[PDB]
């Protein structure tokens, strides 16, 4: 089969994980989703020439058990960390989903993305000069997307894949 990459997409409850998700699958943008709706997704994809699967798991927060979550960050291959930009408490979780990824995979090399979403807003909390200190305070990249525009979303998506690519060479 051709290569897959299993991605998961993290963070608090309303930063766009799932408009992300969906922009990137069916490339549209999607005012209403149900929070409490996570869902595994699919989608055939050429990323520098190789044609790839992408496994994109729309997370949404607490599972029935914890062993459902230690399970998808100890299968998954790289995470994507998203905020929302006009939100300060989803930035300062980050801090906690670095920590607890890295915890169940008992690793200190993990695939991840800093992605800053809802660029579109001019209102906004959280500058791009402290996101990308923190970005720089882990080692990995930092986009800033809108879903709702696309903007930066292919980059996010794309841009782990790469990460993973770069840890799977050593
Ligand atoms: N303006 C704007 N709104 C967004 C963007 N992404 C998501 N939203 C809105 O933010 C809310 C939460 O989005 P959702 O994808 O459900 O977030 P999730 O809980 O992380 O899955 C919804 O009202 C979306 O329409 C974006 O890039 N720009
Ligand atoms: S679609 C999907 C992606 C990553 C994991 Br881990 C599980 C399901
Ligand atoms: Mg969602």
């Amino acid at each position: 089969g051709m290569t897959e990459y299993k991605l998961v997409v993290v963070g608090a409850v309303g930063v766009g994980k799932s408009a992300l998700t969906i922009q990137l699958i069916q490339n549209h943008f999607v005012d209403e989703y149900d929070p409490t709706i996570e869902d595994c997704y699919r989608k055939q994809v050429v990323i520098d020439g190789e044609t790839c699967l992408l496994d994109i798991l729309d997370t949404a927060g607490q599972e029935e058990y914890s062993a459902m979550r230690d399970q998808y960050m100890r299968t998954g291959e790289g995470f994507l960390c998203v905020f929302a930009i006009n939100n300060t408490k989803s930035f300062e979780d980050i801090h906690h989903y670095r920590e607890q990824i890295k915890r169940v995979k008992d690793s200190e090399d993990v695939p991840m993305v800093l992605v800053g979403n809802k660029s579109d807003l001019p209102s906004r909390t959280v500058d791009t000069k402290q996101a990308q200190d923190l970005a720089r305070s882990y080692g990995i990249p930092f986009i800033e997307t809108s879903a709702k525009t696309r903007q930066g979303v292919d980059d996010a998506f794309y841009t782990l894949v790469r990460e993973i690519r770069k840890h799977k060479e050593k």
